[PDB]
């Protein structure tokens, strides 16, 4: 009776064959047939999948060689000019947008902005619009959402066309450089009649239904963007187009309830995963006959769901709008999970049994549909209960250690024994630094040897001295080539770790890793994010080994480099019963003993990076943002508050400024007004020039103070111009010191 449904599934392939053949196809070592091909045999083995789980609403439409919201946009035919000049076939239009082009003497296009989506870890491709831009449909470059549908309808799978909604579409997107002036959403009136459009030619397919996606809905949108909801819907809404199902996810669309109470959809669709809260109140706008997807097995972790609490939440939905009318939903795209348990080799069984990954979660949403049909599920019932006991009543997941020091949290654990004015003094008198001291922000270009060596160690076919060895050398290259440079503070090269975040997760309790566990990130390019399963300490030194042999070669002050505890929790996937906040202040405290053993080892100059911050922000102003920035920055002082005033903590950012404030940083490279009450100091970040180099700072000295810069590059290209490069700044940075 109550329908099952999927917002997306997963297109990479159960063994990244999305990716193996998308990047044959860039490298040339296959043809474009060979690219069409695959795509359509991993389409075809998804939707059967769908159609094998028994789920009742299965998507068509989410595939994508790239990104869907750049399918959209050559769909629409927003495509800047720039990309059209090569004759390219629209496939490999898609692909200039999306991955730039390069070709003979000479073109350089940039690709579109990477952007990511809501607080989600995928990545979007911007849609970029220009005073100039025609939207229209082409039908030459095949219709895809058309082609589809009937591709998966010939299979025998009635499927539900997914397409990114007028506004949201619009409102995610951007003004190209020629068109400074441009507000997207200002262009609505042009580019509905093209989804009008879709819309009936998808209808004359066969479709019946499409899910229609409006997540901007759950951002702090202005009034006069919240009109469009209606302007939009009541345009697109006919007989001779499917029904639609405007649908969110993410968050709470309760703050523009009243942007989409007299809308002429079928349905809607909210995630009751984030946000279980605003059932009510959803629930209680629905107009006769509009029906209600209950967003309620998690499309962005990993857990295995509660079947009887998901069950309760949809009974809810059912109480108030009546079962003939509220369908059992995936709360998001499964886009943001791993394709499937299964493949994992490794997990032990105990573990496994907490986890659902896209595959496993089809099967999750049929067994809360059939319960709440009033079908005997009570065997699937009972093994889940079972489950979700088990992981209950499991240690693994509490350790009375870190729950006791958890209590010791207070504010003297979380601020420094100084303030910053008096911490510089002690480290003048201990580093006694020059003006405008030069440094470098993250690794260099590491030799084929290291791979070797890495992968031969891992075989045990080189013992650990001998890869050790091999690392040291390379550390020793590293150093030995910033002091020919002449650099004041140095880095080691970080040769032995493959990933910011896996190498720490690998050496703290309370974590699990998987073999297969693959999600995209952006185009090509996947992560395989470890699980936060329990609580997190550290056993021992992490990084000390490698920073006390670099230190050990100069008499330069070396950085020691870590990954902040936000960043650790951001990308991983975090435990489910317990708050982000809690992973977040043990992972704090798990760095705190790291940056101590650092600085009694001698490495008294520290750099913790926190890369994920702006990307974990709560999509709403309000008390949960204003909280979230509160909680990490209270993390990285945590981690980095244990030091001496002598002891230098510096941190690096590719923002808002009063946050940045507020970790209390000695240092912090960046890529200035409020800056100017700052005590701390800042460094501020083709080929460029002693005299190229002379301006910038010459400009920059007319605001901050001298007393206050450090010179370093944007952020972590070869070492040809890795040397000419730095040793122009290095040589620039000294001629602004013979001025003093
Ligand atoms: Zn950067």
């Amino acid at each position: 009776m109550v329908q099952s449904s999927v917002l997306g599934f997963p297109r990479i392939g159960g063994q990244r064959e999305l990716k193996k053949i998308t990047e044959a196809y860039w490298s040339g070592k296959a043809t474009v047939e060979e690219l069409l091909a695959k795509g359509k045999e991993l389409r075809e083995h998804n939707w059967k999948l769908q159609q094998k789980a028994g789920v009742d609403i299965i998507p068509s439409n989410d595939f994508s060689y790239y990104d869907q919201v750049l399918d959209l946009s050559l769909l629409f035919n927003a495509i800047p000019e720039r990309y059209t000049k090569f004759d390219l076939a629209p496939i490999d239009v898609l692909f200039a947008m999306g991955r730039g082009l390069q070709a003979a003497a000479a073109v350089d296009v940039t690709a579109l902005e990477m952007v990511k989506w809501f607080d989600s870890n995928y990545h979007y491709v911007r849609p970029t619009f220009s005073h100039s831009t025609e939207f229209k449909l082409n039908t030459a470059a095949g219709i895809k959402p058309v082609d589809e549908f009937n591709e998966a309808k010939a299979l025998g799978v009635q499927t539900r066309p997914v397409i990114l909604g007028p506004v949201s579409y619009l409102y995610l997107g951007k003004a190209d450089k020629d068109s400074l002036d441009l507000e997207p959403i200002s262009l609505l009136p042009k580019i509905l009649p093209v989804y009008k459009e879709l819309l009936q030619k998808l209808k004359e397919a066969g479709a019946e239904q499409v899910q229609i996606d409006e997540p901007v809905l759950v951002l702090d949108l202005p009034e006069a963007v919240q009109s469009k909801f209606k302007e939009a819907y009541d345009a697109l809404v006919g007989a001779d187009v499917p029904e639609l199902i405007l649908t969110t996810y993410f968050g709470d669309v309760r703050p523009n309830l009243k942007a989409i109470e007299n809308l002429p959809v079928a349905g809607f669709h909210f995630d009751f995963v984030r946000v279980p809260e605003q059932l009510d109140e959803v629930a209680s706008i629905l107009k006769d006959g509009q029906t209600l997807s209950a967003g309620v097995v998690d499309g962005r972790n990993i857990w295995k769901t509660d079947f009887a609490k998901a069950s309760a939440v949809v009974q809810k939905a059912i109480e108030k709008v009546g079962k003939d009318k509220v369908v059992v939903a995936t709360s998001s795209s499964l886009l943001h999970t791993p394709v499937d348990l299964e493949s994992e080799t490794k997990l032990d069984a105990v573990i496994k049994d907490w986890f659902s990954f896209a595959t496993q979660k089809l099967d999750e949403v049929v067994v809360i549909a059939k319960n709440v049909s009033g079908e005997d599920v009570s065997k699937q019932l009972e093994a889940n209960a079972a489950s979700i006991k088990a992981r209950s009543e499991s240690s693994i997941t509490n350790d009375p250690k870190v729950q006791e020091r958890l209590t010791t949290i207070n504010e003297a654990l979380a601020t420094r024994k100084a303030a910053f004015p008096e911490r510089l003094t002690e480290q003048k008198a201990k580093y006694n630094l020059p003006l405008f001291p030069t440094t470098t922000i993250g690794s260099f270009p590491q030799t084929k040897d290291i791979r070797i060596n890495r992968n031969k160690f891992a075989k045990g076919q080189i013992t650990a001295e001998e890869y050790e060895a091999f690392i040291n050398k390379e550390i020793e290259t590293v150093v030995r080539f910033q002091e020919e440079i002449g650099l004041d503070v140095l880095v080691h090269g970080e040769p032995e770790r493959n990933d910011m975040v896996q190498y720490f997760g690998e050496q703290l309790n309370g974590f699990a890793f998987t073999t297969n566990g693959w999600v995209q990130s952006y185009g090509s390019r996947y992560v395989r994010p470890p699980i936060i399963v329990g609580d997190v300490s550290r056993p021992k030194a992490m990084t000390v080994k490698e920073s006390v042999y670099a230190q050990s070669i100069t008499s330069k002050p070396m950085k020691g480099m870590l990954t902040g505890p936000v960043t650790i929790l951001r990308w991983s996937f975090p435990r489910d019963d317990v708050s982000g906040k809690i992973q977040a202040l043990q992972l704090g405290l798990a760095l705190r003993d790291e940056v101590n053993d650092l600085e009694g080892a001698g490495i008294t100059v520290i750099q913790v990076d926190e890369p994920a911050i702006r990307e974990g922000l709560p999509l709403r102003a309000g008390k949960e943002r204003s909280d979230y920035l509160n909680w990490a920055a209270q993390s990285f002082r945590v981690a980095t508050s244990g030091v001496e005033n002598s002891t230098q903590i510096h941190s690096h950012f590719c923002l808002d400024p009063n946050h940045i404030k507020a970790l209390d940083a000695d240092v912090v490279s960046i890529e200035i007004q409020e800056f100017s009450e700052y005590p701390n100091h800042i460094g501020l970040g083709r080929i460029p020039s002693k005299q190229e180099f002379v301006s910038r700072i010459e400009e920059i000295l007319k605001v901050y103070p001298a007393s206050k810069f450090w010179v370093n590059p944007d952020c972590g290209r070869g070492w040809p111009e890795v040397k000419e490069s730095l040793t122009n700044m290095v040589e620039a940075a000294k001629e602004f010191r013979a001025k003093y």
